[PDB]
């Protein structure tokens, strides 16, 4: 039985800083296939690391958070490259909907 | 934000010819993406108590993920219905029950 805790947070940063988090893939997907979300892995991208005291950190984001939406756009099946580009477009403002999965 | 309790269930239904599986399938634009809140396009609108589906553990609100091994998360209504009637009196379905608990 899974418990998925969801929330939408707003990240606001300065021009000379980053959002303070690193994104990686959930599993070792094969490039010849689309990602299939499951309760344990609801999104292709997840936060692999968050700098303590950084923008993402202060907003409540933590390692383990799965990325569901970027600036109102669903990115559950979207790759790293596109997500980075999407985040760039937003400049110093980034809205993300994330989920933390628990209880196995 | 909200908490989403997720319970996945895979059952095997077997019915007589003088009966149906005992459920009303409803289809949730035809290009959607699964999210923890809404994991699939088709879901059980109704399930007859004491029916084949009911006795197997299926309940109103369950989202259809697979029909006879085939992922139907993003498949249309007519197509899924055909897949179900294909197996005849036998239907193996994987579903996910989602209950939302809003934050306050
Ligand atoms: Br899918
Ligand atoms: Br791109
Ligand atoms: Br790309
Ligand atoms: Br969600
Ligand atoms: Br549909």
């Amino acid at each position: 039985d899974y418990i998925i805790k969801e929330k939408t947070v707003l990240l606001q940063k300065k021009d000379s800083e980053g959002f303070g988090f690193v994104l990686r893939g959930a599993k070792a997907q094969t490039p010849i296939e689309e990602f299939t979300p499951t309760p344990a892995f609801p999104a292709l991208q997840y936060l692999e690391s968050v700098d303590e005291g950084g923008v993402a950190w202060r907003a409540g984001l933590r390692m383990g958070d799965f990325l569901i939406e970027v600036n109102g756009q669903n990115v559950v099946k979207v790759g790293h490259r596109q997500v980075v580009n999407m985040i760039r477009q937003g400049g110093n403002t980034l809205m993300v909907k994330v989920v933390m999965v628990t209880r196995h």
